[PDB]
C-alpha cells in the first residue's frame, strides 16, 4: 500500500523541516542564515507536497514532479553557495535543472515508449550535465576553499551524484520502463530517495561548519 | 453583484499603477528606481488580473489566487530592501510565502472541510511566520537606518501586519468556512484588501523619502 | 504542412543550442560565462518547445507561449548586463515582459474579439514600455562602455526592436485577426521569427568581444 509510504514520506519531510527551523532558530553569521533558510525551505517544500500525495487518496502524480521542480534548484543552489561558483554557472544548472524535471514531467505524460524514450534521452542529458559539472568544476572550486568547506562539499557532492542518478533508474524499472516493480514499491523507492536527497543532504550540511563564513 | 466590486478593483489597480508611473518617471537614484519599480509592477500585476475576473463573466478564482502568489512576494521585497535585510531571510521570506499562497489555494479547491482545515493550518503558520519576521527581525534592522526610513518602515509594517491578517479572517467567514458573508461581498472586502495591501502600500512608499539612498 | 516549419524550428533551435555549447566550453571569463550561460539556455529551451510542437501531431498552442515566456526574460537579461542595466530597471522589464506574454496568452484564449482586442492592447503596450527601454535607456548607458560593447549592444537593440514588432503584427494576420494568413504559414513566420530572435541574437551576441569584461 502507497499510503504508508507516503505517510512516513510526509512525517520525515516533516520533522526534518522542523528540526532544521530549531537549530537555524539561532543564527546570526548570514553565510549560515542562507544556507539554513535555502536548505530549510528544501524540505518545507517536499512536506506539502508529500501531504497532497497522501491526501490525493479518496498513475501519474503531478505532486511528485512539482516537488522535484521546485526542490532540486534549491540543492544546487546550497552546493554553487558553498563553493562560492559564478553566477553563469549557476544560472546553467538551474536552468539546465529546469528542463531536466519538465522535460520528465513531458515523458511521463507521454504514452509511445518511442517518444517517451525522447524526453527520458534529453532528461537524463540535462542531469549529466548538471552532475558533470558538480563532480569536477565545483571539486575544483571547492580546492580553494579551507579544508572543512573542501570536505562538506565532497561529501555532498558523493551523495548527490549517487542519489540523483538512481531517480531514472527507477524510473527505468517502474511503469514507464521495464514494469518490474509495482507502483507501491516505487513510490516506496522515489519516497527513500527524496529523504536522503533532502533530510540527508541537510544533516549532512546544516551539521558541518562549512555553512560559516571564513576570512 | 460582484460585477461592481470588480469593476472598481481594476479601477483602482489601473489608476494606482498609472499614478506610480507617472511619479517614478524622473527617477535617477538607483535606490528609488528599484522602489518605483517593484512596487509599480504589483499593482500592474493585479490590475490585469482584476481585469480577467470582471471580464470572466459572460465559487473558485484561480485569477484571485495568482494575484497574490505573484504579488506578495514583491511586497515583501519591498521591506525586505528597505531595511536592508540579508538575501537567505529574504529567500525564506519569499518561500514560506510562496507555501502560503500555494497552501491556500489547494485549501480553497478541496471539499472535506477537514482537509481544508489542515491547509488552512498550514497557510497561516506560513504567514505568522512571515508576520514575525516582518515585526521583529525587520524592526531591529530598520532600527540601523535614519529616522526617516525606520518611520516608513514602522508604518508599512503596521499596515501590512494588519491587512494581511485579515485575509484568512475573510476567507474563514465566507463559503470556505462559517458561511455567513456572500460571495459578492467576500469579493468586495478582499477588493478592498487587495487595493489597500498594494496601491495603499504604495503610496506610502512612493511619498516618503525613504526610498533615496542615504550615505 | 506545419510539421515540416515545425522540424525544421527544432532543428535550427537544436544545432543553435549544440554550437553555442562547443563554443563555450573553453571559457574562464566569468562575464564571458554570464553571457554563454544565458545565451544558450535560451534556444536550449525553445528546443524542447518545439519538439514538443513537433511531437505533439498524432488552434492554440501552450508550447508557442511557454516557449516566449521562458525565453524573452533571459534574452533582456542579455541586454540588461551587456549595458550594466540597474536591478530596478532589470527588475521592471521582465515583469513587464512577463505581462507581456501572459496577456497575449488570455487573448488568444479569448473569444469575443473586443475582448480579445483588449489583452492585445494591454500586451502591446507592454511591448512598447520595454522597446522603449530598450532603444533609449540602453542605449545612453551604452554610451559608457567601451566602442566594442556600444556597436554589439546598438546591433542587438536594432535586432530585437525589430524582431520583437513583428510578432504582434503576424498576430494580427493570422487566425486572431484578419484571418489573411493560414496556419502552417502563420507557425513558419512565428518559427522564423523564433530563430533570429534567438540564435540570430545568440550568434551576433557570441561572436563579438563585448561578452568580455573590460577594466
Ligand atoms: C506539520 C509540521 C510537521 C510541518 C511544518 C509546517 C510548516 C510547513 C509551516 C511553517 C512555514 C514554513 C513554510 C516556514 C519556512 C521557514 C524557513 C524558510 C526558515 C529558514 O530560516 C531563515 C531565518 C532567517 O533569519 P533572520 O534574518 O535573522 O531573521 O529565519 C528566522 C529565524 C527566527 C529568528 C526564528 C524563527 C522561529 C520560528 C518563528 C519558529
Ligand atoms: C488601462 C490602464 C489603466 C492600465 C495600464 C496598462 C498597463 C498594464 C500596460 C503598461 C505595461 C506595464 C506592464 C509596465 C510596467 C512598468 C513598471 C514596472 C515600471 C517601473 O519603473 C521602472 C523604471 C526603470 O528606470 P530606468 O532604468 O532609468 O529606465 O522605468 C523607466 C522610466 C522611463 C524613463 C519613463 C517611462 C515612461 C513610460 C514609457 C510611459
Ligand atoms: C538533440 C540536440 C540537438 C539538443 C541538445 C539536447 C539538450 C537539450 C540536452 C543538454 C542539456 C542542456 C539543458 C544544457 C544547457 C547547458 C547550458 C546552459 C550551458 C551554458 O554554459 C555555462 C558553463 C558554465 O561554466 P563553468 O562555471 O566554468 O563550469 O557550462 C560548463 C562548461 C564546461 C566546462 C564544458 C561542458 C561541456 C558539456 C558537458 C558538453
Ligand atoms: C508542464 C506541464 O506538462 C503538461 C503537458 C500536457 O501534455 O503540456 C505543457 C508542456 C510543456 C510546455 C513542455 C515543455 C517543457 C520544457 C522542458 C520546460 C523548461 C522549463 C524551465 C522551467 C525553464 C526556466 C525559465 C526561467 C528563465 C524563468
Ligand atoms: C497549484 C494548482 O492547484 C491545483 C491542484 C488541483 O487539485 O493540483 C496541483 C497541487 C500542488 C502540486 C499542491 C502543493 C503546493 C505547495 C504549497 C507549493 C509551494 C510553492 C512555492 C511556489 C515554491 C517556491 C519554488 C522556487 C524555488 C522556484
Ligand atoms: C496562464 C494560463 O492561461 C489560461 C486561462 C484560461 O482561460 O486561466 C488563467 C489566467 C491568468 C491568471 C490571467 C492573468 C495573467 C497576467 C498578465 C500574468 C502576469 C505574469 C508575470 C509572470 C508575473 C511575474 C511574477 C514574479 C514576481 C514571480
Ligand atoms: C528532492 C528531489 C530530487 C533530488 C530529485 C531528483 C530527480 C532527478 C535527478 C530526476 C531525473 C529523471 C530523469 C533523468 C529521466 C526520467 C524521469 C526523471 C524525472 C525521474
Ligand atoms: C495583494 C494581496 C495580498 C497582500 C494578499 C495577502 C494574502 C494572505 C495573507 C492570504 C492568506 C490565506 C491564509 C493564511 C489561509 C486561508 C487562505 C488565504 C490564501 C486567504
Ligand atoms: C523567442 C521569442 C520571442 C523573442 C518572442 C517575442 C514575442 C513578442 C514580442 C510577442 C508579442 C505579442 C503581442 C504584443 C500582442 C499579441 C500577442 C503576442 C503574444 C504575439
Amino acid at each position: 500500500p502507497e499510503w504508508i509510504w507516503l505517510a512516513l514520506g510526509t512525517a520525515l519531510m516533516g520533522l526534518g523541516t522542523l528540526y532544521f527551523l530549531v537549530k537555524g532558530m539561532g543564527v546570526s553569521d548570514p553565510d549560515a542564515k542562507k544556507f539554513y533558510a535555502i536548505t530549510t525551505l528544501v524540505p518545507a517544500i517536499a512536506f506539502t507536497m508529500y501531504l497532497s500525495m497522501l491526501l490525493g487518496y479518496g498513475p501519474i502524480y503531478w505532486a511528485r514532479y512539482a516537488d522535484w521542480l521546485f526542490t532540486t534548484p534549491l540543492l544546487l543552489l546550497d552546493l554553487a553557495l558553498l563553493v562560492d561558483a559564478d553566477q553563469g554557472t549557476i544560472l546553467a544548472l538551474v536552468g539546465a535543472d529546469g528542463i531536466m524535471i519538465g522535460t520528465g514531467l513531458v515523458g511521463a505524460l507521454t504514452k509511445v515508449y518511442s517518444y517517451r524514450f525522447v524526453w527520458w534521452a534529453i532528461s537524463t542529458a540535462a542531469m549529466l550535465y548538471i552532475l558533470y559539472v558538480l563532480f569536477f568544476g565545483f571539486t575544483s572550486k571547492a580546492e580553494s576553499m579551507r579544508p572543512e568547506v573542501a570536505s562538506t562539499f565532497k561529501v555532498l557532492r558523493n551523495v548527490t551524484v549517487v542519489l540523483w542518478s538512481a531517480y531514472p533508474v527507477v524510473w527505468l524499472i517502474g511503469s514507464e520502463g521495464a514494469g518490474i516493480v509495482p507502483l507501491n514499491i516505487e513510490t516506496l523507492l522515489f519516497m527513500v530517495l527524496d529523504v536522503s536527497a533532502k533530510v540527508g543532504f541537510g544533516l549532512i550540511l546544516l551539521r558541518s561548519r562549512a555553512i560559516f563564513g571564513e576570512a
